């Protein structure tokens, strides 16, 4: 039932990569409006599973902190599946830190971005959806400094032979301990609280420019996350509220880790006086980097 994108959408250039496939800057032919397009090689037997993934994307993307779902297309050739969503022109928060002097963001910026992540997560969690891949690369900015989540998990449940696009393991650095299977955790599953650990790692990334364990081989990092104590910010310059926020996100045992609603009520998230100027400071930084 998925039509060919010819005359509807066109690919302009590559903007990045997912765990599988590539993400392009795309254009709606008739209006010229931009859209981001996730292009992945798919076989004709993957079709039934993809249709189930589509309905999940459509249903839970209707929130201002989640990139909006536009539509799905199959470019016949293996064939290509095109997942069309809202374009977030200012790129990822990973790019934002990398393109800032000293590779560090102001604490009030971290507070604003983290709250927006948490609001997007709260919307997903209330609908029984775990994001499963929160990281700076999956947290995007638009031209008017709006924060949007991308690439929330839509797979599994069919017991089938997992399709090629779902056979890859991404980066481990933002993974919660409980998600990594070991001798004491044979069936390591995602809990909604696994996203909160990832949110905490993302705040360290905004603060230091890199997640903890960045100097290690990804396989070595995967082994250390379940064994290592909660990660900490290296500098002492940070406020007591920021250290307390990181502590909450990064409670080692997920069983005592706070919920998304509890973390949205944390003073570092809840008490944002300079909220108005932060959004202005971000918009001005977006334009400064663009040119
Ligand atoms: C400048 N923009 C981007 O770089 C940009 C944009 C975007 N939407 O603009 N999207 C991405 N990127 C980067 C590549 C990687 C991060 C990346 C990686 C994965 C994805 C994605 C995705 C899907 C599953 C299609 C989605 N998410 C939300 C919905 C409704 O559907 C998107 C992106």
């Amino acid at each position: 039932s998925l039509r060919d994108p010819a005359g509807i959408f066109e690919l302009v250039e590559v903007v990045g990569n997912g765990t599988y496939g590539q993400v392009y800057k795309g254009r709606h032919v008739k209006t010229g409006q931009l859209a981001a397009i996730k292009v992945m090689d798919v076989t004709e037997d993957e079709e039934e599973e993809i249709k189930l993934e589509i309905n999940m994307l459509k249903k839970y993307s209707h929130h201002r902190n989640i990139a909006t779902y536009y539509g799905a297309f199959i470019k016949k050739s293996d064939d290509q599946l095109w997942l069309v969503m809202e374009f977030c022109g200012a790129g990822s928060i990973t790019d934002l830190v990398k393109n800032t002097k000293g590779n560090t963001l102001k604490e009030d910026w971290i507070a604003y971005i983290s709250r927006e992540i948490l609001r997007g997560l709260a919307h997903l969690h209330i609908h029984h959806v775990i994001h499963r891949d929160i990281k700076g690369q999956n947290v995007l900015l638009t031209e008017n400094a709006e924060v949007k989540l991308v690439d929330f998990g839509v797979s599994a449940q069919l017991d089938r032979t997992v399709g090629r696009r779902n056979t890859f393991i991404g980066t481990p650095y933002w993974m919660a301990p409980e998600v990594i299977a070991c001798d004491e955790n044979p069936d390591a599953t995602y809990d909604y609280r696994s996203d909160l650990w990832s949110c905490g790692i993302t705040a360290i990334e905004m603060a230091e420019g890199a997640p903890p364990l960045c100097d290690m081989h990804p396989m070595r990092a995967l082994f250390l996350i379940p064994r290592n104590p909660p990660p900490r910010l290296k500098s002492k310059k940070w406020s007591k509220k920021f250290f307390s926020f990181i502590e909450g996100c990064l409670v080692k045992n997920y069983m005592q880790r706070p919920s998304t609603e509890q973390l949205l009520k944390h003073p570092f998230i809840r008490d944002q006086p300079n909220e108005r100027q932060v959004r202005i400071q971000l918009k001005d930084h977006i334009d400064r980097t663009r040119k």
